[PDB]
């Protein structure tokens, strides 16, 4: 029990909106046009659970997580949110399999583990992290979107039992799976696999294997295999995220350290045959930050902003 959600509510007429165009099932691409300010905010459009969505993405500000601009109570309930042209970031990552680089795939799993360690301090529980809720505003920025499943905790309680209903079960951490338990670490299982996701350029996890075996392999031990491309130390990171303790999990707060280093110097952390060749993102502001200092101590120097 919290501070009072003063978050705004902004309920959009259906004459603000020109150019609607379809993606899929249902989702629509368009162009928001508030009251004559003569300005274009390009959004999409999402067709009472629907309204739970709403108060969580209407509650939520931070760079790597998407905002609610408003819903639009036309014919039926609709949710506007900025539009992400690039789209998800699993489809991305299929799309562009030998144009990414290792300074992208670091710099997105530092954006991710920003978010989610949000989220985190906003009590929310993901519920359903995964690369294709992961959405490209431009290349090199990220945010997390998908906000269905999510679910708010007390300041007193620490997990969320839940009552029966689908849930993706190759992110699944295994208290999940198991006994219907989501907490923060939780989500940190998650996140693993969605780096798994990204370092394998859009793989499948368990491709092959159906929903019902996966509880049993895990409990043998079993996680998912090393990607070519990742040092054991990235790997590490990622199974120690798929640990049998959920309070032996790195936090999201020391995921964004862990790969803010390793951002530092990516080619000593991922080995991308053709990776001299790869497009590189610009700077990051902490990359920018620690030229800045003095020689010696740049060995160990943290930007405070990622602390
Ligand atoms: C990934 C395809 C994909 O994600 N496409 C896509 C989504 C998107 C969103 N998503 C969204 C989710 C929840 C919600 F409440 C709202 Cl309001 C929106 N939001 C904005 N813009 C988006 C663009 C987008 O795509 C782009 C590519 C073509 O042009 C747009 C496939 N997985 C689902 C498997
Ligand atoms: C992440 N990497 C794997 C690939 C990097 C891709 C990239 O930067 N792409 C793309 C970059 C674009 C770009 N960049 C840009 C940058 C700085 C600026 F100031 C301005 Cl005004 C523009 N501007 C316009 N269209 C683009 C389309 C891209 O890609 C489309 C077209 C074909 O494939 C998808
Ligand atoms: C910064 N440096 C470290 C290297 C730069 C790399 C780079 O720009 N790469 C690559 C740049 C690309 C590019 N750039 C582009 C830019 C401006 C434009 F107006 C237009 Cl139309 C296109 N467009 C399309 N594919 C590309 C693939 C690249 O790389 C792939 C294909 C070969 O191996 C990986």
């Amino acid at each position: 029990g919290e501070a009072p959600n003063q978050a705004l509510l902004r309920i959009l007429k259906e004459t603000e909106f020109k150019k609607i165009k379809v993606l899929g099932s249902t989702v629509y691409k368009g162009l928001w046009i508030p009251e004559g300010e003569k300005v274009k905010i390009p959004v999409a459009i999402k067709e009472k659970e629907i309204l739970d969505e709403a108060y969580v993405m209407a509650s939520v500000d931070n760079p790597h997580v998407c905002r609610l601009l408003g819903i639009c109570l036309t014919s039926t309930v609709q949710l506007i949110t900025q539009l992400m042209p690039f789209g998800c970031l699993l489809d991305y990552v299929r799309e562009h399999k030998d144009n990414i680089g290792s300074q992208y795939l670091l710099n997105w799993c530092v954006q991710i583990a920003k978010g989610m360690n949000y989220l985190e301090d906003r009590r929310l529980v993901h519920r359903d992290l995964a690369a294709r809720n992961v959405l490209v505003k431009t290349p090199q920025h990220v945010k997390i979107t998908d906000f269905g499943l999510a679910k708010l905790l007390g300041a007193e309680e620490k997990e969320y039992h839940a009552e029966g209903g689908k849930v993706p079960i190759k992110w699944m951490a295994l208290e999940s799976i198991l006994h219907r338990i989501y907490t923060h670490q939780s989500d940190v299982w998650s996140y693993g696999v969605t780096v798994w996701e990204l370092m394998t350029f859009g793989s499948k996890p368990y491709d092959g294997i159906p929903a019902s075996e996966i509880s049993s392999i895990l409990e043998k031990g079993e996680r998912l295999p090393q990607p070519p491309i990742c040092t054991i130390d990235v790997y590490m990171i990622m199974v120690k995220c798929w640990m049998i303790d959920a309070d032996s999990r790195p936090k999201f707060r020391e995921l964004i350290i862990e790969f803010s280093k390793m951002a530092r110097d990516p080619q000593r952390y991922l080995v991308i045959q053709g990776d001299e060749r790869m497009h590189l993102p610009s700077p990051t502001d902490s990359n920018f930050y620690r030229a800045l200092m003095d020689e010696e101590d740049m060995d160990d120097v943290v930007d405070a902003d990622e602390y």
